[PDB]
């Protein structure tokens, strides 16, 4: 049960406020009004996936100012796009460890009685929602490939 992504980031925006941490203060700020702009324009309220998309979409951008500012002979530039991104990546989820992904294979396989390859799909179904871009698929798909 951790706090939805939305209620982070506020309370973040208030701590940075409360510190006068003026860089994170600003980035969590765009955070913020890019979730804002996406719910008044997409009429809808943002989970904690879409707010992880939102996030994904500013580490990018800035990434490729990183490359054009790095490219240009300006580190000092850079450095502030990666103190950016590294605000940014406080709310976003590590990266699943080979044990865990063994493990949502195996609770996989149990509850859906997954019994060889023609279960492939089936145990696939139920990981890719579980497993979102915090693992590469093809390795999932060669794990489960295995235990079926
Ligand atoms: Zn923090
Ligand atoms: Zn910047
Ligand atoms: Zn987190």
């Amino acid at each position: 049960d951790p706090m939805a992504l939305i209620d982070q980031l506020k309370e973040e925006q208030k701590l940075a406020m409360k510190a006068k941490d003026k860089l994170r203060l600003g980035t969590i700020r765009l955070a913020l009004a890019a979730i804002k702009q996406r719910e008044v324009d997409e009429q809808i309220t943002l989970n904690d996936d879409d707010i992880l998309a939102v996030l994904t979409k500013m580490v990018k951008q800035r990434r490729d100012s990183v490359t054009q500012y790095e490219a240009a002979g300006r580190q000092d530039l850079a450095d502030v796009e990666q103190a950016e991104i590294t605000v940014l990546e406080e709310f976003m989820p590590q990266p699943l460890t080979e044990e865990e992904v063994a493990a949502l294979i195996e609770k996989a396989i149990a509850e859906s009685g997954a019994a060889g390859m023609q279960d492939m799909g089936k145990v696939m179904g139920v990981l890719k929602p579980q497993i979102q871009g915090r693992a590469d698929m093809g390795k999932v798909s060669g794990l489960v490939r295995a235990k079926l």
